[PDB]
This record gives structure tokens, C-alpha cells and sequence, in this order.
């Protein structure tokens, strides 16, 4: 509620808030589903409510606001161990496309568009164990929106058949991600 970065929980709902240091940002967790992050010529940071654990078949619900000035993603976020997995689907974005750089496997269709499927990796990066090689996987929304739901099951299933495994799910979150920018959201989680 202007909280420094952590993990905890605020009323069924988990939240974690991480950032690299760098000043800008200003994260508060309002009552039940809902939080607001503010920033202004942030560093990399990562906000965001949910679950701990996370499951391969909740549909998540979102609405709010996401204004980003830059680079800045909106996404269902979260983890897996062994193998260790950041994965992203992301709702929408700003000017940076999370893309750039990636290898396109595929697509799936879910919750009203198509996605496309990408895996990244990477190498020696804060990962949920502390520094870690692993594997990105995401799904991209090729039409962007800032509320709706989502049905994780769609996604998880289509990243299996391209060969994308998961192993046990650590937190899921709807995040904001920001990356040197600046940007406003007010999002509820349910």
C-alpha cells in the first residue's frame, strides 16, 4: 500500500513485487484483487496479484486501466520449477514488442484472438532460485486489451504440444512489467 518490494498476501491474494533497485516506481496494494503501480523513469521492475500456487486451468479475470509510456508489458505472469520456467502471456504491451528477439513456434487462438507462441532463454538471470539459465515462453495478443479473462488451460496446453514442458507452478500473477519508462496502471485481479 506503497510497499517496498516483496511476497505476501492481502486478502486471498497473493502479490509479489520485484525490482532491480533503480528509483521511479511506486507500487500499492489496495483491498482484495486490486493494486496500482505508478512509475516514472523506472528501472526493470515486475508488480503484480494473484496466486501462490498457481494452476494449469484457472481463468483469470483482470480489469482497469494499463497506460504505459514506453516499454511496458501487461501479462499473466508466473513460474515453474523443474524445469524452471518464466512464461508470459501477454494481454498487451507498450513500444517495446516482447517478440524482438524470440523464435516463433506457433499459434493459438483463446479468450477472442490469436496469440503467438515464442521461447526465449534466458542465461544467468534472477529466476524465483536466484541466478538461472532457463527457458521464456510466451504467448503474445495480437489484439491488445487492457480487461477480460483469460483461460491459462489454452495456453499451457498449446505450449506442451510444441514441446514447451512445465514443471511444478510456483506464483501467477497479472502483472505490470516495466522496463527504463514510465507508465500507470490500476488493475483488480479475480
Amino acid at each position: 500500500q506503497t510497499i517496498g518490494p516483496g511476497t505476501g498476501y492481502s486478502n486471498g491474494y497473493y502479490y509479489s513485487y520485484w525490482n532491480d533497485g533503480h528509483a521511479g516506481v511506486t507500487y500499492t496494494n489496495g483491498g482484495g484483487g486490486s493494486f496500482t503501480v505508478n512509475w516514472s523513469n523506472s528501472g526493470n521492475f515486475v508488480a503484480g496479484k494473484g496466486w501462490q500456487p498457481g494452476t494449469k486451468n484457472k481463468v483469470i479475470n483482470f480489469s482497469g486501466s494499463y497506460n504505459p509510456n514506453g516499454n511496458s508489458y501487461l501479462s499473466i505472469y508466473g513460474w515453474s520449477r523443474n524445469p524452471l520456467i518464466e512464461y508470459y502471456i501477454v494481454e498487451n504491451f507498450g513500444t517495446y514488442n516482447p517478440s524482438t528477439g524470440a523464435t516463433k513456434l506457433g499459434e493459438v487462438t483463446s479468450d477472442g484472438s490469436v496469440y503467438d507462441i515464442y521461447r526465449t532463454q534466458r542465461v544467468n538471470q534472477p529466476s524465483i532460485i536466484g541466478t538461472a539459465t532457463f527457458y521464456q515462453y510466451w504467448s503474445v495478443r495480437r489484439n491488445h486489451r487492457s480487461s477480460g479473462s483469460v483461460n491459462t488451460a489454452n495456453h499451457f496446453n498449446a505450449w506442451a504440444s510444441h514441446g514447451l514442458t512445465l514443471g511444478t507452478m510456483d506464483y501467477q500473477i497479472v502483472a505490470v512489467e516495466g522496463y527504463f519508462s514510465s507508465g500507470s496502471a490500476s488493475i483488480t485481479v479475480s
